[PDB]
């Protein structure tokens, strides 16, 4: 297992090998992020928040997840995205990220994209990208705005009671 975000991840199938890559943001911003490249699946746990996560190289797949309420249930949802890695996510920081100040000194990249989100996620949420949804019992939709949906949801999110 591994904790990123505030959360123990723990692969339950597949496999990924690790390399350096360039990824440009919204703002033409060049960040060096180490992307893992192969299909996984993981259980993710907080205290707050549990899901399973399907992902392929910087692609989500499907996110299942629950908690104590909203607040907890979307952190677990923006931890994930940033996790993903996806090009939608990197194109939803519109402006400089810094890398100068003393206390961001010691994140990478893909921590200071994680802390970026956590300050404001209604950019990320808003480019994600939504779905119509064939709702199944004990599920529901979620929307970019954080409420519930029967119809529509943030793709391949899905969110389940506890
Ligand atoms: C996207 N990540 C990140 N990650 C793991 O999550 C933790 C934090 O990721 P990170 O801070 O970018 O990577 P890390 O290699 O530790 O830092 P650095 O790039 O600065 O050397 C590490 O344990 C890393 O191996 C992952 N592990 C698996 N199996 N699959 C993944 O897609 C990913
Ligand atoms: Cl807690
Ligand atoms: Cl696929
Ligand atoms: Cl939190």
């Amino acid at each position: 297992s591994f904790s990123f975000g505030g959360f123990t991840f723990k692969r339950t199938s597949g496999s990924s090998v690790k390399k350096e890559e360039e990824v440009l943001t919204g703002n033409l911003q060049t960040l060096k992020i180490r992307v893992h490249e192969g299909y996984e699946e993981f259980t993710m746990v907080g205290r707050r928040a549990t899901a399973i996560l399907r992902k392929a190289t910087r692609r989500l797949i499907q996110l299942i997840v629950s908690g104590r309420d909203e607040q907890s249930i979307a952190e677990a949802i923006i931890v994930a995205m940033v996790f993903s890695q996806e090009d939608c996510m990197i194109k939803a920081v519109r402006g400089d990220l810094n890398f100068v100040n003393r206390a961001n000194q010691r994140l990478n990249p893909m921590h200071q994209l994680l802390r970026h989100f956590q300050k404001d996620a209604k950019v990320l949420f808003q480019n994600w990208g939504i779905e119509p949804i064939d709702n199944v019992m004990g599920m529901i939709g979620i929307l970019p705005d954080m409420t519930p949906s029967t119809e529509m949801s943030l793709r391949g999110v899905r969110v389940s009671k506890m």
